[PDB]
């Protein structure tokens, strides 16, 4: 329910531990919610486009949601 697009120069964070594939991304906003903080984590910045993947349990193998979306 997140389904944010990013914007140009805007951080994306992937969880090196959790992500399905190096695609699998979170806003800024649904990281610092997530377990994936806690988590070896990438942290790339957006060329514009794309977006979060909050909530796809199929995107993550631990920890789809934030606190903010379950
Ligand atoms: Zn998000
Ligand atoms: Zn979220
Ligand atoms: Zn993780």
């Amino acid at each position: 329910l997140c389904g944010r697009v990013f914007k140009v120069g805007e951080p994306t964070y992937s969880c090196r531990d959790c992500a399905v594939d190096p695609t699998c991304v979170l806003c800024m906003e649904c990281f610092l919610g997530s377990i994936h903080r806690d988590h070896r984590y990438r942290m790339t910045t957006s060329g514009g486009g794309g977006f979060c993947d909050c909530g796809d349990t199929e995107a993550w193998k631990e920890g789809p949601y934030c606190q903010k979306h379950e």
